């Protein structure tokens, strides 16, 4: 009773270290490490037994129901993203909040915050969540808008702690154009704002899925072949000349495409900032699962895919998202990004629609609306792949231990401790630093013990993710490890497949400004900013 | 066509002429407009034997969309026309424009500023992966940026139908001669310029073209 | 008290993290990091007053005086680069051995490391030292000399842990071909060994200098030309094809070429396992200086060419191999630090004396009549004095004047990925409870209004507390210098003096790098033997 809890005869890692070493915390925090701590001093005792502790992973890339309703109905609350997160070792979720259009003047970008931060505030929250900002209506012309816009960025900050913007250069309703995007990044850069791109040419998809159509070509299959890598390619490099014109730094989201991390490296050796996110999916799964008849999944091992369920034609919309699962042989140009420096960090895109009901508003069978002109077209399934519990070990399994990652190092650097700096909750968020951070820790199960754990997994299930859909597009997979201990802020919140929701007390963080996203300072011409 | 062989008819010819047709207005969705874009080519190729679209990434009333652009790559694909491109993006060029008169730079020398290499550099790899995904082969006019030149030297090299043109001023002049005081021309032996003529502010619109004259 | 030192109101700084924290320890070791540790416990206390806290600096490429000579003689012995690099912030040095010739059988290599090792037995050692093996002379056909140097490197690592080998593409007497580099990677790889290549080529450089003695362009300043940048990046892209070839992790040191840092990154890009050391000189100075913010302002720098114009022979303090580089190369090194591309930075500390001339560990040893010697650039002996200087400068112009993202690059870079590409992690390189050596630098505060007599304000030769007699760096502004220097536990450097009686460094048996363990990869069908 000096430490609320004490974790003993583990092997810390951390972005830059392995080394066995034990931990106390209390009060929600890191207090110590030390070598060896005395259990008298500790309410609470875990024995390790060799495990590798990792800080909690968190995933900046979550999509929950939210009132706006931008991607229509989605099966998961707040409070059922982060028990799902929670049982798959990730300690911080960070969702998105929609512009609302209807709101106008100075507070119009905090409002849209507040619609989201007051509709969890009743929820049960499992770990702490954070937000991002979707913006796709800028005010035209350029000049004259800037100092609104400035004025908006402000009070969302300064409000509730939103430091990063999301925009779509896809998607009917969302994408914008060039002229809007630099706009964006003149208010974000001398804001310090994390700018955020979804980067697909959205005029090249819309031409080639109406091409695809006019052909009858409308199963879930086509969603891949309507956008391929190099229209991700183009994006992403337009992306990267704006933001070179605007010496603002960027963030690129869900990278799939191998032209598009090619880009992307060029930019990061001249020494731009340029960020990259990516995804399990894309390292993991390739487009023949879209339809029927080593480095990755064995896809004839996951269950319920069109491969053991040829007759149901309309089962590959499972694994249709943007963008979109990649052909064979691009998945290894993802791990080597990972490695190399490319990604930064990685998201799950967590996205959740059901399969097995057909009625709902959050169904992907919502693709199915004979009275809207809708009879199952690619074009109308809602898209999306629940990933926000199996990121964590994923990783771990395909990238550690099959050796697709060249460390534990590299592991924890992408998916807890970049995402925090990237998105200004370091130090808080991200490590294991005492008197500093958050308690956000996993207990992973040991690797090479022949001692048995029934609580641990051999497979990934469905009701394993502990979450509001349906289906998990992993299901029947072998998974080698799994969360054995899931601490948030100095709680257990999941101990051997159970979720103690007595010790759920998530809420709300606000954010400060990231320092990666600080600008270089570096000019094509000699034209800058009125502010300089 | 017609208006302009016509026109010409009229006048004392010195040598040969032939005519590219320029294309703005784009008819849309893609799919219904076709069959009428395709019928309209293969009659300015029969009635007059033009063969060659130009079409603009930029200028005010001019610009087309990617859509666009791949409606119209798919109906000069389909009738074997040379397709023409004038790459500068026109949304960065406008945003920069305005950035500039804003802050009341409005000289000449300027124009150059507004629309810097990076720009065409851009709108060429854009073009070139439109016309990759229309597998149609496609000329570039008038190309003075480096990261333009390496775009379309890359595409060539994977054997990629992609044609370039280049001007002389281009090879010659610097964008110093724009405003008042090597493999091209002396500058300085250049008569009426910002040079011999510094009193005259508004002289290095002589030299203001599109793409501009790029830096030393 | 339960500890001998406590550490308070500082800032830690890893190759991760950044944060405010303190540090007990006690043994020579890190034993604990909190919040807040009560003074009491400790039988000394250090008020670190909102400074930063580093890891130690570990600088793997330090040449010393050794028994062989191989380059020729120099003015540092291990007592005087261990000092310091105490003074500097640098708490762990590597040397290199020198193959023995005379030596033959299983332990001949052993037997190269062990006449080192005695020799510096005798010496006062400030810090800890590691030793390379330089390797020059490979028995010849390939299947007996990859097979017989195996046997001889097991023994190397068994007797004594060496677990690095250094080889030359370049140098009269050190080159080797590219065959004898496949028979060593082909013994480095199946022992784990970590592969190091200085890549220059030879070949070119010999004719190049033979063509401008004949033209008499024998001057300092023409040493550089004799060795343009793609020379380096010819022998660097060859070296990487024998690497991918024989699937060996390959590190290559002082890389100060743009085009050796492009194939370089296009190899890490692919995965291949290329590392890469480059030295404060690449980044700081340009070949103006052998002749008469991103960079020092050379005319800051005393005693150089521009302030000392009758004396021609003056460029011989900044000439060393490879070259300090032309105007406009300097940006290229510190991206190639900030984007990935090299792995650790060294100092490449090599000293000869400028102020007397009579000595064989001077420079002006180019001047040997009798000898047909007569100061042509061939003959001035290459290097510069570093060791002591490589923290300080990396920190200002670095860290403080923005040319490095952060103090997490700079402790990656300087600490922690030395230790661990060397064999050395997790005992050196960072600041792990129960596990590290309490090597520790703690600097003066950035932002304070605060007088310190002790901070010195310039770089001179004298604050360097080594055997030379001049530093490159003399007279240039420096912003930030090591307040205390621990090693081992013990401050063996606070505020200007070097403290003696707390000396104990030893000799230090390295393990096999978790970095240099191969990809598993191949070019065809081909495999070794014992695959
Ligand atoms: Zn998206
Ligand atoms: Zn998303
Ligand atoms: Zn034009
Ligand atoms: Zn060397
Ligand atoms: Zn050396």
């Amino acid at each position: 009773p000096i430490y609320d809890l004490i974790i003993k005869n583990g092997i810390i890692c951390t972005a830059s270290d392995i080394y066995a070493a034990e931990i106390a915390v209390n009060n929600g925090k890191v207090q110590l490490i030390a070598a060896s701590i005395d259990p008298s001093l500790g309410s609470e005792v875990i024995d390790a037994e060799g495990a590798f502790i990792t800080p909690g992973g968190i995933d900046a890339h979550v999509h929950v129901d939210e009132p706006l309703k931008l991607l229509g109905d989605v099966v998961d609350t707040m409070e059922h993203a982060t028990r799902s997160a929670v049982a798959g070792g990730t300690t911080t979720v960070v969702a998105f909040s929609t512009q609302d259009v209807s709101k106008k003047g100075p507070s119009a970008l905090a409002e849209s915050v507040k619609l989201d931060v007051d509709e969890y505030s009743e929820q049960t929250l499992y770990c702490d969540y954070g937000l991002h900002l979707i913006l796709f209506q800028i005010e035209k012309p350029s000049v004259e808008a800037r100092e609104l816009l400035d004025v908006q960025l402000q009070a969302a900050y300064n409000d509730y702690g939103v430091s990063s913007v999301k925009m779509f250069m896809t998607y009917p309703g969302l994408q914008i154009s060039d002229y809007d995007i630099m706009s964006a990044m003149y208010a974000t850069r001398k804001n310090g704002f994390t700018t955020m791109l979804h980067a697909e040419n959205g005029d090249m998809v819309k031409w080639m899925i109406e091409a695809l159509e006019e052909q009858g070509l409308t199963d879930a299959y086509y969603h891949g072949v309507s956008r391929p890598s190099i229209v991700e390619g183009e994006a992403t490099n337009r992306a990267i000349t704006l933001a070179t014109t605007m010496d603002t730094p960027i963030l690129f989201v869900h990278v799939s495409s191998p032209q598009a991390a090619e880009v992307i490296k060029q930019a990061q050796t001249k020494g731009l900032k340029v960020y990259a996110e990516t995804c399990p999916q894309y390292a993991l799964l390739s487009d023949a699962i879209t339809r029927c008849h080593g480095v990755g999944i064995d896809l004839s091992s996951i269950s319920e895919s069109p491969f053991t369920n040829p007759d149901d034609r309309f089962i590959g919309s499972k694994y249709i998202c943007s963008p979109p699962i990649r052909p064979e042989g691009t998945q290894k140009s993802i791990w080597k990004g990972m490695n190399n420096g490319t990604f930064t960090i990685v998201g799950s895109d967590h996205c959740s629609y059901n399969y097995y009901e057909k009625t709902s508003t959050a169904s992907k069978h919502r693709a199915f609306d004979p009275e809207n002109n809708k009879n199952g077209e690619f074009r109308y399934i809602p898209n999306g792949l629940p990933g926000v519990c199996t990121r964590m070990p994923l990783l771990y399994d395909y990238g550690y231990l099959r050796g697709n990652l060249t460390s534990m190092m590299k592991l924890v650097e992408i998916q807890c401790t970049n995402p925090a700096k990237v998105y200004g909750m370091y130090p808080q968020k991200g490590s294991i630093l005492p008197g500093v951070s958050d308690a956000d820790l996993v207990i992973w199960y040991p690797d090479d013990s022949k001692k048995e754990y029934n609580s641990k997994p051999k497979l990934i299930t469905n009701k394993l993710m502990e979450h509001n859909c349906d289906y998990t597009p992993f299901e029947g997979i072998e998974i080698k490890n799994w969360p054995r201990y899931t601490i948030v802020k100095g709680k257990i919140v999941y101990k051997e497949g159970e979720i103690l929701k007595e010790n759920a007390d998530g809420k709300y963080l606000k954010r400060g400004k990231s320092f990666m996203c600080t600008p270089k300072n570096e000019w094509v011409t000699e034209w800058r900013p009125k502010y300089e």
